[PDB]
């Protein structure tokens, strides 16, 4: 379960959980507060990075296949990650 996580980079400034859910339409993102986490700097300003947790390993692989697809006009970079990396940054 610890590798069913991806890290996103390049997000729009006005990005919302709804836009992330739409970008990963068809994939099962966890429903709790820890399904989607936006990364913040030490004063709470957004960095443009996020972590997304999926329910299954195959959904993580399909998410990685959406690397450089767009939200709005922004190209979204997607990297393999881990629960420990998500928890550290958030």
């Amino acid at each position: 379960g610890t590798a069913f996580v991806v890290k996103l980079r390049g997000l729009p400034y006005a990005v919302t959980e709804q836009q992330i859910e739409e970008f990963f339409s068809g994939l099962d993102i966890k429903t709790d507060r820890e399904g989607i986490l936006f990364v913040m700097d030490r004063r709470g300003r957004a960095t443009g990075e996020a972590f997304v947790q999926f329910e299954s390993q195959d959904d993580t692989e399909q998410a990685l296949g959406r690397n450089r697809e767009k939200i709005g006009h922004r190209y979204i970079e997607i990297f393999r990650s881990s629960i420990a990396e998500m928890k550290r940054a958030t």
